[PDB]
Parts: C-alpha cells; structure tokens; sequence
DNA sequence: CGGCTCGCGCA
DNA sequence: TGCGCGAAGCCGAT
C-alpha cells in the first residue's frame, strides 16, 4: 500500500477491516529502533497516504520478572534514548504496562486508531498476543518483518532441515530484498514515565540478583553500552578493526574477535540488514566476509524459520527422529556425573573449562560463541535426562544471556542438545549420536588456560 | 548418491 | 597450528 521503496512482500495483513479515521498505531515489540525499521517506515507510509499521524506504542509486560536486571536496564535504557530520537521526528511514544492482549485493544479504542502495525516475532507468546488483539479491535491489522532481510514467510514455507538446503533459497532472494533504507520522514500533524518504570522494575528484581560470596553483584554492565547510537559504534568498530580477522579467530574465546552485535540485534537496537549492507560494501578478507555473512543471514534467519514452523521449539519433540531415537535408547545409561540446576548455575562442576564458561556468562552476560556449544553439550552429558538438560540449558541461557529469550537461543540450544540443523555422529554413551565435544578438542584449537584464568 | 557450521593422527 | 580422514543419518537433486 503506497510507496516506491517499500516491498509489499514485507507486509502481511493479520485482519481485514474498514480503515479508521484516526492515527496509525505502530505496536513496537521486537525492533526497538528509530532508523532502519521497515515496520516504522511502513507505518509512516500508511499514515502519509491517509493524512494521519503515526504513533508508536510499547507494552511493558511482566516477562521481565523471569529475566534479571541485566536485560531490564539494557532494554529500558535503550528505550529512553529511543524516546528522544522519535521525539525529534515529532512521533509520540506511549509506554503501557500490563497484558498486551488487553492493553493494546484498549489503546486502539481510546486513541481511535485507524490502522495497527506490529513487527514480526516467531515466539509463541507474540502469536498469542496478536490473536487476542484481533478479537478486540475492528481496524486493519498488519504485520511487518523488520528483523529479517528476507521476510520469514517468504524465505521458506516449511521447516528447514539443514543450512545447506536453506542457504541457496536465502541467497537467491538477496538481490530483491537487500536494499538501502529510506529515511524516516517526520510527522506533519502532531497529535508512563520510563524512569519510574525502571526504578520499580529493579526494585522487584533486586532479590533475584546474581551475587558473589561478599554480596557483590556478578554482572558487569560496562561491557556493552545499550542504545541505538552505541550499537552503531559497535558495528563500525567491528568492520574497521575486527572483520578482517573474524574468519580465522571467530572460534578463539581468548580473542575478542566477534562482532558483539547479538545483544543489540536481539532487542532490535540495530538492523541486521544495515549490518549486511555495510559488510557487503566493506573491502576485507573474502573468507572473513563469507563466514560472517553466513552467521548473520543464514544462521540468524533459519532460527526464525525454526521457531516459526515448530511451535515446540523449546521441547524434546522438536528434535529430529534420528536424534530422538538415539537419545531415548541412552536414557538408562549411567552418567559420569549428575549435576543440578543450582550447581550448573554456580559453576560447581568438575570441569574448570565449563565453569569458566558459566562465569563469563554470569559476569559479562555474553558467553563466547564457541564455548556456548561446549557449555550446552556438557549439560546434556551431566544431567538426569535429555528433557532436564534442555530445561537447564534454556533456563541458564534465558536468565543470564543478554541475547537470551531469542530464536537464536532456542535454535542454538536445540542444535547443541537435539541435533537440530545438524547431522548424526559417532555413537557414544549417554549422548548417543549427537555431536560430541571434548576438553582435549578445545585444547588443540585455543589456549584453554588463558580462558580459564581470565574467568577464575 | 553427494555432502553436510566434531575428534584425531600427522607435518 | 592446518589438513585429511573417520563415524553417523538424511535431505534433495534426479
Ligand atoms: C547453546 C547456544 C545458545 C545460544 N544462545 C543464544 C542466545 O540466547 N541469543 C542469541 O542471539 N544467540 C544465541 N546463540 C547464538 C550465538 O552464540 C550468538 O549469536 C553469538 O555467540 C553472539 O556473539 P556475536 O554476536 O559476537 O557473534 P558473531 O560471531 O559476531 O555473530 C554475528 C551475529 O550472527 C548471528 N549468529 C552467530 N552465530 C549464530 C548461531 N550459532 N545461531 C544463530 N545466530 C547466530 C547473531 O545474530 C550474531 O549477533 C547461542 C548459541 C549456542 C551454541
């Protein structure tokens, strides 16, 4: 609907109806940014055609109680900066608290909304909120994929078994969907405190804070400055200083050669399409560029495909049949070690390498990409059952990772424990044919002692 | 039938 | 360190 630089395949209608006379309402959930936001740009285009203002609404749910302070402050501080950024474009921002199914329905009626637009997320709870809103409103409802370069329903129509079958499909659609972002035109017609929401939330999460023996907090918040502006700086420094050596040193946890974009990419503080555009134009190592593009395009967006077409993405049923049969047969195998959630959480295992991986997660909130596999696969080896291992890994991932509660997390954990998007390997006790990682294998690929000594 | 995002022996 | 082989089931081009 209207616009020359807007691909209609990025927008899909969730509910048809007569368009109202009021402003266009953008229900911002996943892409918390002002620039490079297709959902915000599309909302502005519909508003321009209808000669109505565009507004953004945010619903603060009770889900932050399941998380900790580290995600709350990171997310809330970025929204404060986003509030100023949208204010400069004469776009008002309304921050609501409560159930989005009931709050969004009330906001549309009270504000006399004409059209409702929201971003795309394949998570279960997002689909539940959308259906609740659909039953309570009478205006057109649209959904825009502002997170993936190629829209999730357009890249593939089915669950993808592996990357090698999804890679040609994604790369074929890149020329159509990889394009520059038009600038966000400000509003022409003009028409809760975030500080109070922040101060209340930390008070409710203070008891659940991760502490040391001397009651000192474990989380170090100076490693990643949140916000749209800081996310851009991280991207620029990656291309200039780190992209060249990414291809060779991405699997070395002792070297800070990763992009460190996942906390911003999870909260939508930066667009992966913007990152792809800058990386494509960069003159760097061709092997490094191909390796990084495979990470942010194929593996990031296949995680959306996994969650979109598998409602049980965080369960044992989502595993492939070969993986399920292999794990089932080894249920009665005697485990070399039985560890509980608390012992995993405190880093109280016999493995100093695994403990150091947990400490990096506890202290920085972002464990290195390579050690994340060894972290999750040892949980399977040292748990009562595959279901318990899946529960433990998801719990610690979602509680302590800044990029937690993300499709990349569920696909990554399902890859590690259930062989999702993987293949079978040598038969072993307990883990069966799931891919095996050993402490000695990590020794021959990076300096394990340096990584251990860094995080005690 | 070819080829998939580990460990391991060997220079 | 970097390279080639081994051990496993299966998708997808035909
Ligand atoms: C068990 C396990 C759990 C995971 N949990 C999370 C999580 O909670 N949140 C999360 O965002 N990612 C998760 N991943 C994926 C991966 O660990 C992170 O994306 C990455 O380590 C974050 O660091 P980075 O952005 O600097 O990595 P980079 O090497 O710089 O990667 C760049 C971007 O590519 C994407 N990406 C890279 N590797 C993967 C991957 N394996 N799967 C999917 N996308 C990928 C991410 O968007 C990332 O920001 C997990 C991986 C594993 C093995």
């Amino acid at each position: 609907p209207r616009g020359s630089h807007m691909n209609p395949k990025r927008i899909r209608a969730l509910k048809s109806g007569k368009q109202g006379d009021g402003p266009v309402v953008y229900w911002m959930s996943r892409d918390q940014r002002a620039e490079d936001n297709w959902a915000l740009l599309f909302s502005r285009a519909i508003a321009k055609e209808a000669n109505v203002p565009v507004v953004v609404v945010f619903c603060l749910t009770d889900e932050f109680l399941e998380a900790g302070i580290r995600q709350y402050e990171f997310m809330l501080k970025g929204l404060q900066e986003l509030e100023v950024s949208l204010s400069r474009k004469k776009i008002p921002s309304f921050f609501l608290r409560g159930d989005p199914g009931e709050k969004i329905s009330r906001f549309v009626k009270d504000y006399n909304a004409g059209t409702l637009v929201t971003d795309f997320s394949p998570l279960r709870i997002k689909n539940q909120w959308i259906e609740k809103v659909i039953s309570g409103i009478s205006i057109p409802f649209f959904e825009v994929d502002a997170h993936n370069v190629v829209p999730c329903w357009e890249a593939s129509q089915k669950h993808e078994y592996a990357a090698h079958t999804f890679r040609p499909k994604l790369y074929a659609l890149l020329p159509e969907f990889l394009e520059e972002f038009p600038e966000l035109e400000p509003n022409s017609v003009t028409p809760e405190t975030l500080s109070d929401v922040l101060e209340t939330g930390v008070k409710a999460l203070l008891p659940e804070r991760a502490l040391l023996k001397n009651k000192d907090p474990l989380f170090e918040p100076w490693h990643f400055e949140p916000g749209e502006k800081a996310a851009k700086k991280v991207m620029e420094s990656f291309i200039a200083d780190r992209l060249d050596s990414y291809g060779a040193l991405r699997n070395d946890p002792t070297k800070n050669m990763l992009s460190n974009l996942s906390p911003y990419l999870h909260f939508g503080q930066i667009s992966s399409q913007r990152v792809v555009l800058e990386v494509e134009k960069a003159e760097s190592n061709p092997g490094s560029k191909k390796a990084f593009l495979d990470e942010i395009l194929i593996w990031k967006e296949i995680s959306d495909n996994f969650c979109y077409y598998n409602p049980g993405y965080d369960g044992f049923e989502s595993f492939p049949s070969w993986a399920k049969e292999s794990l089932n047969a080894h249920r009665n195998d005697v485990r070399s070690h039985i560890y509980t959630l608390e012992e995993f959480e405190a880093g109280k295992t016999h493995d100093p390498l695994w403990n150091a991986s947990q400490m990096e997660l506890l202290s920085t909130g972002k464990m290195h990409g390579y050690t994340r596999m060894y972290w999750a696969k040892k949980i399977l080896e040292w748990s009562e059952s595959p279901e318990k291992a899946l529960e433990i890994a998801i719990c610690l991932n979602d509680r302590y990772e800044l990029d937690g509660r993300d499709p990349n997390g569920y696909a990554g954990i399902a890859w590690s424990i259930g062989g999702v998007h993987d293949r079978a390997w040598g038969e072993r006790e307990v883990t069966g044919k799931i891919r095996y990682m050993s402490y000695e294998g990590c020794k021959r690929k990076f300096d394990v002692k340096l990584y251990i000594e860094k995080y005690s």
